[PDB]
């Protein structure tokens, strides 16, 4: 049960997987999650969207060949997603975004 900035950053660069409360966006909607409805809290109570690839085209976070980037929710409780998001590589740079991907700090 970690979704702060600090404990998934550390949480995968320790264990290079995501806590066990996220889940991804094709999971979700295959368990009812409705993203206009914002239900999720509804159909998965303490759960965080999270674990899908984020492909980087605006080319905001640094690049590499094979390196893959990916995204999860932060500090989501209930009702519709929130703008805040922790981005990490297959090699484990950790950044974040609290603007919907507009701009990104590293945070580890």
């Amino acid at each position: 049960v970690i979704n702060t900035f600090d404990g998934v950053a550390d949480y995968l660069q320790t264990y290079h997987k995501l806590p066990d409360n996220y889940i991804t966006k094709s999971e979700a909607q295959a368990l009812g999650w409705v993203a206009s409805k914002g239900n999720l809290a509804d159909v998965a109570p303490g759960k965080s969207i999270g674990g899908d690839i984020f492909s980087n085209r605006e080319g905001k976070l640094p690049g590499k060949s094979g390196r893959t980037w990916r995204e999860a929710d932060v500090n989501y409780t209930s009702g519709f997603r929130n703008s805040d998001r922790i981005l990490y590589s297959s090699d484990w740079l950790i950044y974040k975004t609290t603007d919907h991907y507009q701009t990104f700090t590293k945070i580890r």
